[PDB]
Protein backbone atom coordinates (compact mmCIF):
# COMPACT_ATOMS: atom_id res chain seq x y z
CA UNK A 1 0.00 0.00 0.00
CA UNK A 2 -0.09 2.12 -1.64
CA UNK A 3 -2.89 3.76 -0.34
CA UNK A 4 -4.11 7.82 0.38
CA UNK A 5 -2.25 9.37 2.52
CA UNK A 6 -4.53 10.56 5.23
CA UNK A 7 -5.73 6.54 5.51
CA UNK A 8 -2.48 5.28 6.08
CA UNK A 9 -1.24 7.93 8.61
CA UNK A 10 -4.72 7.21 10.17
CA UNK A 11 -3.87 3.58 10.36
CA UNK A 12 -0.36 4.77 12.06
CA UNK A 13 -1.76 6.72 14.51
CA UNK A 14 -4.01 4.48 15.70
CA UNK A 15 -1.43 1.69 16.39
CA UNK A 16 0.75 4.23 18.47
CA UNK A 17 -2.26 5.30 20.56
CA UNK A 18 -3.53 3.79 23.51
CA UNK A 19 -6.02 0.97 23.54
CA UNK A 20 -7.94 2.33 26.18
CA UNK A 21 -7.84 5.83 26.65
CA UNK A 22 -7.68 6.64 22.89
CA UNK A 23 -5.87 9.81 24.09
CA UNK A 24 -1.59 9.20 25.07
CA UNK A 25 0.67 6.95 23.23
CA UNK A 26 1.40 3.49 23.84
CA UNK A 27 4.42 3.17 26.15
CA UNK A 28 4.10 -0.08 28.41
CA UNK A 29 5.26 -3.71 26.92
CA UNK A 30 3.00 -6.52 28.52
CA UNK A 31 5.08 -9.58 29.44
CA UNK A 32 4.29 -12.04 28.43
CA UNK A 33 2.53 -11.30 25.37
CA UNK A 34 4.70 -8.59 23.94
CA UNK A 35 1.94 -6.51 23.14
CA UNK A 36 2.48 -2.72 22.99
CA UNK A 37 -1.14 -0.97 23.33
CA UNK A 38 -1.46 1.35 26.29
CA UNK A 39 0.07 3.99 27.73
CA UNK A 40 1.74 4.34 31.59
CA UNK A 41 -1.98 5.83 32.86
CA UNK A 42 -3.82 3.13 31.71
CA UNK A 43 -1.43 0.38 32.25
CA UNK A 44 -2.13 -0.65 36.12
CA UNK A 45 -5.85 -0.67 35.52
CA UNK A 46 -5.77 -3.72 33.67
CA UNK A 47 -5.18 -7.11 34.60
CA UNK A 48 -5.50 -8.72 30.86
CA UNK A 49 -3.96 -7.40 27.84
CA UNK A 50 -6.64 -5.31 25.46
CA UNK A 51 -5.87 -7.02 22.26
CA UNK A 52 -4.85 -10.78 22.82
CA UNK A 53 -6.26 -11.43 26.25
CA UNK A 54 -2.99 -12.84 28.32
CA UNK A 55 -2.95 -12.02 31.72
CA UNK A 56 -0.36 -9.50 32.72
CA UNK A 57 3.14 -10.82 34.53
CA UNK A 58 5.20 -7.98 33.87
CA UNK A 59 5.68 -4.71 32.25
CA UNK A 60 8.61 -2.76 30.50
CA UNK A 61 8.10 0.83 30.05
CA UNK A 62 9.17 1.74 26.21
CA UNK A 63 9.70 5.16 24.12
CA UNK A 64 9.23 5.42 20.32
CA UNK A 65 11.83 7.33 18.86
CA UNK B 1 0.57 19.85 13.98
CA UNK B 2 -1.59 20.92 12.18
CA UNK B 3 1.16 19.89 9.45
CA UNK B 4 1.10 18.31 6.10
CA UNK B 5 -0.87 15.03 5.99
CA UNK B 6 2.44 13.28 4.09
CA UNK B 7 4.95 15.59 6.77
CA UNK B 8 2.76 13.57 9.27
CA UNK B 9 2.65 10.03 7.69
CA UNK B 10 6.54 10.46 7.41
CA UNK B 11 7.29 10.86 10.92
CA UNK B 12 5.56 8.02 11.87
CA UNK B 13 6.91 5.59 9.30
CA UNK B 14 10.32 7.04 11.10
CA UNK B 15 9.55 6.42 14.44
CA UNK B 16 7.90 2.97 13.86
CA UNK B 17 10.88 1.74 11.48
CA UNK B 18 14.64 0.18 11.94
CA UNK B 19 17.03 3.09 13.20
CA UNK B 20 19.72 0.92 11.51
CA UNK B 21 18.03 -1.38 8.67
CA UNK B 22 15.70 0.98 7.44
CA UNK B 23 13.54 -1.39 6.39
CA UNK B 24 12.01 -3.81 8.74
CA UNK B 25 9.79 -2.42 11.53
CA UNK B 26 11.30 -2.19 15.47
CA UNK B 27 10.14 -4.95 17.15
CA UNK B 28 13.06 -5.02 20.34
CA UNK B 29 12.72 -3.10 23.75
CA UNK B 30 16.56 -2.80 24.73
CA UNK B 31 16.69 -3.10 28.43
CA UNK B 32 17.42 -0.55 30.67
CA UNK B 33 17.10 2.40 28.13
CA UNK B 34 13.61 1.16 27.05
CA UNK B 35 14.21 2.55 23.18
CA UNK B 36 12.20 0.53 20.70
CA UNK B 37 14.65 1.43 17.60
CA UNK B 38 15.90 -1.63 15.96
CA UNK B 39 13.64 -5.03 14.72
CA UNK B 40 14.53 -8.59 15.73
CA UNK B 41 17.32 -9.24 12.99
CA UNK B 42 19.43 -6.26 14.10
CA UNK B 43 19.21 -6.02 17.85
CA UNK B 44 22.22 -9.00 18.10
CA UNK B 45 24.57 -6.95 16.17
CA UNK B 46 24.45 -4.16 18.61
CA UNK B 47 26.01 -4.24 22.15
CA UNK B 48 24.85 -0.53 22.56
CA UNK B 49 21.30 1.29 21.97
CA UNK B 50 21.57 4.02 18.67
CA UNK B 51 19.44 6.46 19.96
CA UNK B 52 20.82 7.32 23.25
CA UNK B 53 24.03 4.61 24.40
CA UNK B 54 23.42 2.61 26.87
CA UNK B 55 24.72 -0.83 27.01
CA UNK B 56 21.78 -3.28 26.49
CA UNK B 57 21.41 -5.66 29.59
CA UNK B 58 18.36 -7.41 28.14
CA UNK B 59 16.08 -6.99 25.23
CA UNK B 60 11.84 -7.71 24.95
CA UNK B 61 10.21 -8.90 21.81
CA UNK B 62 7.21 -6.20 21.31
CA UNK B 63 3.95 -6.45 18.46
CA UNK B 64 2.85 -3.07 17.51
CA UNK B 65 -1.47 -3.35 16.95
NA1 LIG C 1 0.87 -10.29 28.64
NA1 LIG D 1 19.52 -0.18 27.04
ZN1 LIG E 1 -4.06 5.24 27.98
ZN1 LIG F 1 -1.39 -9.22 24.36
ZN1 LIG G 1 16.58 -3.78 11.41
ZN1 LIG H 1 18.42 3.85 24.36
Amino acid sequence: SDLPVEEQLRRLQEERTCKVCMDKEVSIVFIPCGHLVVCKDCAPSLRKCPICRSTIKGTVRTFLS
